[PDB]
């Protein structure tokens, strides 16, 4: 099954956090990374005094069930998501979202797939379009069409 995963980090210098999360993703059992989008720098949703986000998409081949993949992504956020802030551990700055899991539709307490808000987020849709331009959602909407219809601005690379 091909799962598409969104990575975001809003650390001032997020490259090494993002690199560590990609390494950890590739170490998930019965799984392996097929492709990684470029890294994009996007303004934060809301207050603009806040730090920019680094966003990327990852294609991961996996034979895990969806909630097992989620357990791994949540473990990775716990282990890698916090950077040492001199005298103490900083806030969580890394997000890992499951955007798609094969052609599955999932609505449980833990998991909504396709991701509940990705259709509104250029910073999710554009990196996904880089690695999967012909992508079709389970309901038959085409990724290309959603971008064409909403005309989100293209993103700057980090
Ligand atoms: N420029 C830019 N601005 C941004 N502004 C705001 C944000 C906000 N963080 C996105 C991650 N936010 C918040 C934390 C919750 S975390 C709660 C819960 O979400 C549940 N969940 C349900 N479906 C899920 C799924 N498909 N993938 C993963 N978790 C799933 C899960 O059980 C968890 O307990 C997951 C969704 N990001 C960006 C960004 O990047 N870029």
């Amino acid at each position: 099954t091909v799962a598409y995963i969104a990575i975001g980090s809003n650390l001032a210098s997020p490259l090494e956090q993002v690199n560590a999360a990609l390494k950890a993703l590739g170490d998930i059992p019965e799984s392996h990374i097929l492709t990684v989008s470029s890294f994009y720098r996007t303004p934060p949703l809301g207050p603009q005094d806040q730090p920019d986000y680094l966003n990327a998409a990852v294609a991961l081949e996996t034979s895990l069930a969806p909630e097992e993949l989620l357990n791994h992504t949540q473990r990775i956020e716990l282990q890698q998501g916090r950077v040492r802030k001199a005298e103490r551990w900083g806030p969580r700055t890394l997000d890992l979202d499951i955007m798609l899991f094969g052609n599955e539709v999932i609505n449980t307490e833990r998991l909504t797939v396709p991701h509940y808000d990705m259709k509104n987020r250029g910073f999710m849709l554009w990196p996904l379009f880089e690695i999967a331009p012909e992508l079709v959602f389970p309901d038959g909407e085409m990724l290309r069409q959603i971008l064409h219809t909403r005309a989100f601005d293209k993103l700057n690379k980090w």
